[PDB]
């Protein structure tokens, strides 16, 4: 019955049928994006209307459309033709991945480049890479992918070991034409293999790891109802999935006594971008918006038990649309489990003689996606004590280049002749806040040092200050780790028993934000990534920090456009957008397959509860 | 046979016998500190000499002594009388804890203060609190403790709920005299109880938590030999224990192929301080050096299976000296276990068709200590991929005060009338580095932004810079989170296969450092805490960032004195001292017993290995 239930195969097939019936999904049409829309504010009273949003591409060269369908009512709500030169190209289609290599394989310029390097065209893989927006006027309004080449010596070879530097091509994937082939000169193609399952490289596998068995003999402590509604240790939420954002959490709330208290209305990773810091023209255009351009949900892995997710696991298998509107299941695409998390609280008291220890646990909701060379795990955690956390785990194979003779200020060496250009992985978490309901505000809290003097004669005092962000113009904030800066989301109309507004505190990792020059294309297209925290007034059409159409789309949309409205955010329905990222100078240890590295953030209750919320946790 | 083995009960009894025989341990003498000394540099060649360092207090008022004993040879190596007014008082003795309350109970001034507040003296607990160094000239050369009062309504009551504000006393614990009683006025003693095992407060305990069973059917993957030598997944180390520092790691090394490669010679938490930020004269003197003044090892908890440490646990039970030189075992005082740590590396490749997933694990070595109201867990982690991490877990009961009518800039409210003064918990990790041996250097590495222009026409480039710290005068460094600042310890004489010096990178959390005014007593006594990173040239007598005797000791010793020597640290035997801490503005959720919060740091290999060190980890 829940309006927040996952899309079913039947709903997707029904959208297909509605579009077909309406004349919007003939044989030349392809679905580039399809997802369920969230219910409107105050929709709980009215009967449900399951609506789906669809981006439809046309392979014959006609203009694409944005369409909203009511699957409940069997109707098209709206359909509008898109001018992609203005509003952006549609996301990259899975079917376009192969096209770059295929077209290049019979292009005389490409073949000349490969022949100059004595490379067999049958062995040359070409990555289908998003193009961005640079100086090439002919690309405006065209669906372009750029191609970088990697040699695969045999079918099971890791092509990433053998980058073909000095060469890049640009391809129109609709007209099926190669627009440009740029050859700046030959570089040696690195020869060492990077085959991490080859015994020659691994050596004898370890026999020293004894089994770790994690079981729950009475099953898990969480329940799943309605397909995706989770209840666990006072927490209540719905686990959604979208082909763009991946796992999306809805209606995160905590049962405090008799009252179900909302905390976050919607939590997602609304964008992620990988900007590269190598000024070589072969890669200086490289910025992968894995979420906005590629759709990370689409490439979610099927996760194997005892391998990807360990313990007593409950899986969800979300359904997405293929290019033709047929449903496709991602079997075991979402993992859900609880795990022990060490000591929760402990005290051994010298006066009362009471010794007290309690254990912590967390609920984990995760997926793993693969975007070419990269593989990312997205993990949401709920803890017994009210803490909410997100963690991204970055692994896969590093994106490679040649390592220049005489070194580089922008590339590190991984193996003889093999380079890894410097880059960042920068995430935007969109948190549609609902601290005890929708009337919320944000304060920036800094530690305040105090001078020795009257009122502080020993020079020991310290304090803090809170500054309310009253309007969107004042709500674009930067980190200040030195002053312990955090941001508190509170409800000014809901007080705890000590007469203080209830709140949650966001604790950032204070990693560097976007490093690119502020006048670059990427600083404009990923403007969100230049600042740690943004707060907007909620609006139904302000979904992504980069806007709806990121592919080959200049600045003009997204967060900078939203905040120009300068709306009241002091005790209103607000959205926090937190930028956080990893700055990666690849190390030799990252090669030939990279150990996981992490980044994230958390929010902790801050006078939300009237005392510790875990006094009722039992011993042992 | 290992010279790094834990002290045995026999060794401690033998030190006692040697001291007795030498005339140094008569009936008026008490042992305030006893610990084994590490072997001298280059001692491996010579036969072993187990030496012990002892601080001996005299209850009759005579001067204390510092003594070094050779237990192997049955000799006193050295014995020197200490002038405590100059070099500092000895650590607080466990037997002195009760003395403050006992002396105050018959003092007319104290009784008058309690009577003004209608408090039964039999119900008033007095915390035995370190005194520091302030304006009281009579305290110089005397062993003083200060007393703050807390009412205990009945034997099992949590006295922390009932602070008696406006009152503090100072006591000479040797002459057994009350030197001062200060009463600045009555405050209401908060009345609500804080009894976290009382059903009235907890309510009905949860019945929703289903068991999590963690077992190892073939036992653990680590071995313990020689009592405390651990081998686990290529790692080699010795687990030491000292009554001051607690768990100390020695000889951390990694077996890379056939070669045992040193990484860290000695790792410890060499100090921890809890400075309070309330300018009230009742607490403005409050700074607890839990390590230096109280000795955190002494109060290590006995850790219960399935409660404190979960899984297949191997315990060590370290032996310490009581006040008379008799051995006392801390049963199950150190936990050792390995645990699963999620995904280690993962890639699903679109060209090779190979799908690869490997799991991570970490070895955990921990203890938990209790210092009055506070309880801290100290955790060291070794990971499969070469990462070394420390984490402190802070819990217990928050130190309380009255909450002032009309609020406070330096105290938060926890319950009606109940306050928690702001404070920090600041740790110093002393890492005696040995990256591939002892010839090491430290570089500070910052991200470098680049301007759009020639050589960077698209404004995408970014880089980094490394600055070698050549001498101790240049080696007192601060965090810069905005520029992604880290510190690399390398061996300039040991290169990896790419001809780059092998190294490890220290990743700090960049939390605020000491907030007190730089002219305060605490800024001088805890000078280490004002800066994030210090590097010294190794010396056998430079053990603690605060010197050997912290109790009632002014500035003059410790790190500022060590670095004045301005020694060469560029390719030498060096020591890194990392300051890291928690700044605590207590929340209502911290009351009546606080959920764990954490802080720490890690070091990751940085061109130490010739490729990923975990290619030989098997599937599943
Ligand atoms: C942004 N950026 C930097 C970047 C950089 C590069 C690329 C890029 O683009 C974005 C790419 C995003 C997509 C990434 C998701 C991961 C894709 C993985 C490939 C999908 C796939 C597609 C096809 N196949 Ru098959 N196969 C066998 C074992 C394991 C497999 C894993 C995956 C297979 C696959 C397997 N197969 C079936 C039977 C016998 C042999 C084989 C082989 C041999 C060698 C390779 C693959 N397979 N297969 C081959 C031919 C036809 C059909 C077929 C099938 C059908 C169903 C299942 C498996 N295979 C972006
Ligand atoms: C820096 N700062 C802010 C600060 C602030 C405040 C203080 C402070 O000082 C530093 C203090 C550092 C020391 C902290 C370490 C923790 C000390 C814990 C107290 C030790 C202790 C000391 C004594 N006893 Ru008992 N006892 C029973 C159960 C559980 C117990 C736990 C601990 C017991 C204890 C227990 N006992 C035995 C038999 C019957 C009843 C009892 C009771 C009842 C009520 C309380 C305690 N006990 N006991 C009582 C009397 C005589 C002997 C005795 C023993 C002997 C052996 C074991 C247990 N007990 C510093
Ligand atoms: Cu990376
Ligand atoms: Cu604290
Ligand atoms: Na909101
Ligand atoms: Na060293």
């Amino acid at each position: 019955a829940s309006p927040f239930r996952l899309a079913s195969a039947g709903e997707i097939s029904e959208v297909q049928g509605i579009l077909r019936t309406a004349g919007l999904l003939g044989p030349e049409k392809r679905i580039a994006y399809l997802g369920v829309l969230d219910p409107a504010r105050g929709a709980g009273s009215e009967a449900e209307d399951r609506r789906f949003r669809v981006f439809i591409h046309d392979v014959s060269g006609a203009r694409p459309q944005e369409v909203t369908v009511s699957v409940t009512n069997g109707t098209v709500i709206s359909a509008v033709e898109l001018d992609t030169a203005a509003t952006g190209e549609l996301p990259v289609l899975e079917e376009e991945f192969e096209v770059v290599e295929q077209l290049l394989a019979t292009d005389e310029r490409w073949l000349k480049a490969l022949a100059a390097r004595n490379l067999d065209v049958s062995k040359v893989r070409v990555a289908p890479l998003s193009a961005g927006v640079f100086e090439y006027a002919e690309e405006r309004g065209r669906r372009i992918l750029r191609g970088l080449a990697f040699v695969q010596d045999f079918p099971e070879d890791s092509a990433w070991a053998h980058p073909v530097d000095g060469l890049v091509a640009y391809v129109d994937v609709v007209s099926k034409e190669v627009t440009r082939v740029i050859d700046t000169g030959v570089f040696p193609v690195p020869a060492e293999h990077g085959n991490y399952t080859d015994p020659e490289l691994t050596g004898p596998l370890r026999t020293t790891q004894k089994p770790i068995s994690i079981t729950q003999p009475e099953g898990p402590s969480f329940t799943v109802t309605g397909g995706n509604h989770i209840e666990w240790e006072k927490w209540s939420l719905d686990v959604g999935f979208d082909v763009r954002e991946g796992v999306v959490l809805h209606n995160i709330a905590f049962r405090d006594g008799d009252r179900l208290r909302p905390i976050i209305n919607r939590a997602s990773i609304a964008e992620m971008v990988v900007p590269y810091g190598d000024p070589s023209p072969i890669r200086s255009w490289q910025n992968y918006f894995d979420t906005g351009e590629y759709l990370v949900g689409q490439y979610a892995n099927s996760l194997e038990l005892g391998c990807d997710c360990l313990g007593d696991i409950t899986y969800l298998s979300p359904v997405i649309s293929d290019a033709f509107g047929n449903p496709r299941e991602i079997r075991n695409g979402i993992c859900m489990h609880e795990e022990d998390w060490g000591i929760l609280a402990k005290h051994s008291d010298l006066w009362s003689g009471i010794n007290y220890t309690r254990r912590n646990r967390r609920m984990v909701i995760s997926f793993f996606t693969t975007i070419g060379n990269y593989d990312y795990g997205f993990y949401w955690y709920l803890y017994l004590d009210g803490t909410i956390e997100f963690e991204a785990k970055a692994t896969g194979v590093v994106f490679t280049s040649a390592f220049p003779e005489g070194g580089s200020d922008n590339i590190s060496q991984l193996a003889p002749g093999l380079g890894a250009p410097f880059h960042q992985h920068i995430f935007s978490a969109r948190l549609d806040m609902a601290i005890d309901g929708f009337t919320n505000r944000v304060e920036e809290e800094d530690v305040v040092r105090q001078t020795m003097g009257p009122g502080n004669e020993r020079g020991n005092a310290f304090s803090r200050k809170r500054t309310v962000l009253t309007r969107e113009s004042e709500a674009v904030r930067e980190a200040d780790a030195r002053t312990g800066r955090t941001w508190i989301i509170s409800n000014p109309e809901s007080k705890n028993r000590l007469n203080e507004p209830v709140g949650y505190k966001l604790h950032a990792h204070n990693q560097p934000t976007l490093l690119a020059d502020p006048g670059s294309s990427i600083a404009r297209r990923a403007a969100f990534a230049t600042k740690d925290l943004w707060v907007t007034r909620y609006a139904d059409d302000e979904r992504y920090p980069t806007g709806d159409f990121v592919n080959q789309h200049s600045g003009g949309a997204g967060l900078p456009s939203y905040i120009a409205q300068d709306r009241d955010i002091d005790g209103q329905d607000i959205v926090v957008w937190h930028t956080f990222g990893l700055t990666h100078f690849p190390r030799v240890e990252d090669w030939p397959i990279m150990p996981v590295d992490t980044v994230g953030f958390k929010l902790r209750p801050e006078g939300f509860f009237d005392r510790s919320p875990v006094l009722d946790v039992p011993a042992n």
